[PDB]
């Protein structure tokens, strides 16, 4: 039995940056994957899922600013070369894991690990071989799987965002259960690609987790782009009669089914908890069968980290890597920053326009106490937003009174995922709206919209 | 007629700062014969991104059609993206009216000229003249174009003016200057079909760059098409009507040039004679600019100088930003000095972008510091990928003592965005072990600059 300090179980984004970080300080590490190296993300999540958003982006454009652009003649798009792009964008990623994995030492065991100790993990190599491992820390990044709507399933046409984004061919219709970015997303690819599109979400309001009037924005652009959303609709069952697909859904008392060629299940990702055992290791879960952990990522088993989606604290992919540093870091005794309140990580939609945000939304910092001042930009009122075409959205900034700390950002507008950094890298180090609106911001950019802001917080605005 | 405070052009420099001015509940009175919004927003900045944005979709069409699964037989129409930058101009120049009204700002339409220090005489538009005194001024009477030595304007040689403000498009040209403003127009015409041809004195194109910059953004624009000659001195140019000659210098050796226009723009001196300077007593610089102190205080207390006029870093957030400065020390209101100009950001909005702020490797290596290099290709970010131009890097440069940043040196799709981080944490000393610290969004070009700073600290991660 081979025996590592330190062995990483998956090797998603945490897991393969936590092995990495791992190797750095000089631990003996080793990392078992049996099918996604660089996991959901690099395989079937992020990586092809932003290349598909691009295409789906230009097509968007030479489409209805075609002629406002000064743009003629009758072009065509083939969503099939868009497809080809995003797998081979994706087989990039996936060549540059084992890159690392190589240029770090890192072993690596291809195959499927099961804890048959709190320090022994059995695995079940693809190869049909067995091999068991030993190990003075452990670090779990099994990541989460697609929860579906209670008493439905899979099937040719009803499917999780695996089988859709591994599909070259576009069906004509589609319905999506959920309104999270995930749905959103495929939502604005297929819809510009001449999908019928129909979203359906449970709550009240598209994109739930984001500030309200983020909500509001981004459902008005979606209804313009042809999408249809309804919101505050349940969905009672999903019936796949083959030819189509029939969903019943329910708001009010009131029934109505809804048809399509194919059904897109995206409610919800559930931590990948079972099938491994969990209970032979002694790491228990919290009631949301996710597996516990506290702010350095360790489980109630002091050596057993736990990392990434299968956490479920903030189910994304810079999250996990950073709590795969951090596990990783602590491991080795080094040096280390607990993430702190989550809440307070950035996160951004990728349709366009994009929502980026960070922090608490306007109500919730209200209901916390905090005392709330807001200042809001409207992009219409920013040169860049007008030069490059697309003058819609805003940027709403949420911050207490006291000393004109951020409590949170919310943004809609074009390409706005990349302002973020500003914004958390002044709230983790105490720096307030007095420090950032003393930032000169690069004329004309979309930055500037946050300049504007920052003095909308201190005082008045200058331009506006 | 007497006010508080008295602004002179109203460009980005002087109506952000009489705006400033009148927050601060000083009486406040700006005096433009021409150009509401100045150059930037008239005839600068603004419409220049919009033909910019243009270029770009021409660019992104023809250069990666195929690679997109978009085929089919399209043409571009510049006389369209000339009429939507005019629009996009006078938009703007639109809500500049608009902030002096709801500052309650006075409008002076006319030319102004110092009698005193205290006294500006008015030649307004209407032709009538008028007097106006004042406690405080401020001087943001820009730059204009410096001509090339021995050379001049004519039907065929212009400036960024008569150049931008053509609807119709040549079949060539030659622009002198390899700076952002003539590396803009020869991306912008090269995408549109136009013969480009750029000479640059210098060794290299954009000289003020870093020179891992120059070289990268001289490698793409080579692709593009775009002839460029470095350390090549224009002698001459001859406007024949037909055809214009440039006589150049390279290699001391003399050679020709010939296409039908050719545009000016190796810098742009500021605006400092005409208007009595003198006779207010203000001073000016060896290199003929107004001199001014960290508060834009000239060497005559009431009066400042903002803006392209002083010349310390002639592009428009600098200009309101100084603007801003003047108008509260004047109010002595709670203000901050720029502090060090060569830490300021400023970006080339070709595509890819240019982004940059503080010291070039080889300045700070000059300057004596300790010099720390973390560079980053886009080639292995996930979000270059996904746009479909991998191509650009991130460069940051810092000093060993405590890890604090000296400069920031970028080319790739849109990184001028990219800046913000970078020029707020050398402003209020936030190192790199910090900035190691902030969480980026995934998948987003901004991750670039979190693995320099992993490399700044020890070891990148993804790299
Ligand atoms: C369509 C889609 C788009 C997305 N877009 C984004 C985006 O733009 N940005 C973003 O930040 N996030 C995005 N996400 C989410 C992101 O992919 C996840 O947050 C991230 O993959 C989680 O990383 P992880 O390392 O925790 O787990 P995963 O990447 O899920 O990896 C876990 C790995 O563990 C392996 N494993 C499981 N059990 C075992 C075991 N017992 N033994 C050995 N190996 C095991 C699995 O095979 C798997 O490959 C997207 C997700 C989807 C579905
Ligand atoms: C083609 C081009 C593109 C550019 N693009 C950018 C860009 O993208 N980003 C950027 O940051 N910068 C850009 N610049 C530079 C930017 O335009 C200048 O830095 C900025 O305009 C300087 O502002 P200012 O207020 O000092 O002066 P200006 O905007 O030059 O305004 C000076 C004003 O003063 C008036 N004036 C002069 N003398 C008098 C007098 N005696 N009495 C009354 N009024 C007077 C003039 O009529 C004029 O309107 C660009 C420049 C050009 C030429
Ligand atoms: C383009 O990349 C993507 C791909 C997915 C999402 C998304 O919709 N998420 C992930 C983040 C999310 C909500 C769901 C999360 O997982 N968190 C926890 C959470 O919401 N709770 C889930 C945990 C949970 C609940 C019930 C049960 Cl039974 C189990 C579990 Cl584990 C916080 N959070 C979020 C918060 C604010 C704004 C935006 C997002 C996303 O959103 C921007 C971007
Ligand atoms: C897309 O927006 C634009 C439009 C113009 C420029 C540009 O070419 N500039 C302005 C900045 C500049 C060099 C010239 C400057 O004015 N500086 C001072 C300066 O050089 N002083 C010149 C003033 C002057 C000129 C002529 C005369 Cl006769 C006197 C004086 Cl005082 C430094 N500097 C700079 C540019 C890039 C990286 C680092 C620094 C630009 O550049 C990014 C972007």
């Amino acid at each position: 039995m081979t025996h590592y300090d330190v062995v990483v179980l998956g090797a998603g984004p945490g897991g393969y940056v936590a092995a990495i970080r791992a190797a750095q300080l000089g631990l003996s590490t080793a990392i078992v994957e049996p099918k996604y190296w660089g996991g959901v993300c690099l395989n079937v999540g992020c990586i092809p899922s932003k290349a598909l958003l691009r295409n789906a982006e230009l097509v968007h454009i030479f489409t209805k600013d075609a002629k406002a652009f000064g743009i003629s003649g009758e072009v065509t798009f083939d969503y099939g070369i868009a497809y080809d792009r995003s797998r081979k964008v994706a087989e990039g990623r996936v060549a540059g894991v084992h890159f690392l994995m190589k240029k770090n030492k890192i072993t690596e065991i291809h195959g499927y690990g099961t804890f048959a100790d709190a320090n022994t993990l059995l695995v079940d190599l693809n190869d049909g071989g067995t091999e068991s491992v030993t190990f003075d820390n452990a670090i779990i990044a099994t990541g989460s799987s697609t929860r579906l709507v209670p008493g439905t399933s899979l099937s040719a046409n009803v499917v999780t965002y695996e089988e859709q984004i591994l599909s070259r061919e576009l069906p004509k219709s589609i319905i999506i259960a959920g309104a999270g970015a995930i749905g959103m997303e495929f939502g604005y690819v297929l819809k510009n690609y001449g999908v019928d599109v129909t979203i359906v979400e449970f709550l009240p309001r598209a994109l739930p987790n984001e500030d309200a009037d983020v909500s509001k924005e981004i459902e008005k652009q979606f209804k313009k782009l042809g999408v249809t959303i309804l919101t505050a609709t349940k969905v009672e069952s999903i019936a796949d009669g083959g030819s189509q697909v029939t969903v019943t859904v329910t708001k009010d008392g009131v029934a109505q089914e809804l048809k399509a060629e194919k059904v897109l299940q995206a409610i919800g990702f559930a931590p990948n908890v079972e099938g491994y055992g969990l209970d032979k290791a002694g790491v228990a879960l919290t009631d949301r069968k996710a597996i516990g952990v506290d702010d350095y990522m360790r489980t109630n088993v002091g050596h057993i980290y736990a990392i990434g989606d299968v956490n479920g604290l903030l189910q994304l992919a810079h999250v996990a890597e950073a709590q795969g540093v951090v596990a990783a870091e602590t491991i080795a005794g080094a040096e280390t920053l607990t993430l702190g309140d989550h809440r307070m990580l950035p996160r951004a939609t990728f349709c366009q326009p994009n929502v980026a945000s960070f922090g608490l939304t306007e109500q919730q910092a209200r209901n916390e106490g905090y005392d709330v001042v807001v200042a809001k930009f409207p992009f219409t009122a920013n040169a860049k937003a007008h030069g490059v075409g697309d003058p819609s959205g805003f940027v709403k900034l949420v911050a207490d009174a006291k000393h004109g700390e951020l409590l949170g950002g919310h943004l809609v507008g074009h390409d706005v995922a990349e302002l973020l950094p500003e914004l958390t890298l002044a709230q983790r180090w105490d720096l307030t709206a007095s420090e950032l609106a003393r930032n000169v911001h690069t004329h004309p950019t979309m930055s500037e919209a946050l300049q504007e802001c920052f003095h909308g917080l201190v005082g008045h605005m200058i331009n506006f």
